[PDB]
């Protein structure tokens, strides 16, 4: 059943009493390919495997985002293909490329401009802020007349052992990636790294911002449990669980 906004506060109280059962059990019940995105495959091996990713819905609309993994080298062209026939024009990223000193994710876009496959890629702007940076491509692909723009927000300041201490830096970036993301857009491509639980936690921070704004009531509840059938997009921890609590009632104010 759906919290209103209106009692989200007297929900987490709730929820934290007994040494936090509540969430603890509530996360903890969420334990125990129709929604993969298609693309053609292309003259190459017989045996070649294509990119994982999955068609997750958002508050109002189908397919409102492509969740998948930080591109594989051997899956860079994949990648991009699918941001071409998508017409996404704007992916999320939310890792450094290097965590801790451990390798998260390969740079999968150029530094100034390359070609990968049939397609050539060009770095024209980077917008870099203290917790993110926006950098703009123009896609230009064999066979085709004009340029694909396509807008990457990376988002770099989430801590590499737990959530964030604050939403606010995360809720800015957040509404970012909102008001420069047209309803004409295609899909938001969202990745994180392996098994950290961020890109779930953004699209159901995604969504349920949406639902507050439009009902005034959150089911954080429900669309994590969506998520979980999904993907392997899942929240990762009882921390980032609460934290998306505490995200979305600090939009609320
Ligand atoms: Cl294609
Ligand atoms: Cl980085």
């Amino acid at each position: 059943p759906a919290v209103r906004v209106a009692d989200l506060l007297q929900h987490i109280n709730q929820m934290k009493t007994a040494e936090g059962y509540g969430f603890k059990q509530e996360y903890e019940s969420f334990f125990e390919d129709r929604h993969r995105v298609k693309l053609h495959p292309m003259l190459g091996d017989p045996s070649a495997d294509y990119i994982n990713a999955n068609y997750i819905d958002g508050y109002h609309r189908s397919n409102h985002f492509i969740a998948t993994q930080g591109p594989k080298p051997e899956m860079v062209y994949d990648f991009w293909r699918m941001v071409w026939q998508e017409h996404c024009s704007s992916i999320v990223m939310i890792t450094k490329l290097v965590e801790v000193g451990r390798v998260k994710c390969s740079r999968y876009w150029p530094e100034d401009s390359d070609t990968y496959g049939d397609i050539k890629i060009m770095l024209v702007k980077t917008e870099t802020l203290a917790e993110y940076v926006v950098r703009t491509f123009a896609l230009e692909r064999r066979g085709y007349s004009a340029r694909h723009e396509v807008r990457q927000f990376h988002f770099t300041a989430w801590p590499e052992h737990g959530v964030p201490y604050h939403a606010t830096g995360l809720l800015a970036f957040i509404r970012r990636v909102k008001a420069s993301t047209p309803p004409d857009a295609g899909p938001i491509v969202i990745h994180c790294s392996a098994g950290t639980g961020r890109t779930g936690c953004y699209i159901v921070l995604d969504v349920m911002l949406d639902m507050a704004e439009c009902e005034g009531v959150v089911d954080i509840y429900n669309c994590v449990k969506t998520l979980c059938s999904r993907r392997v997009n899942m929240i990762q921890t009882e921390e980032q669980y609460i934290f998306i609590h505490d995200a979305i009632l600090e939009a609320c104010l």
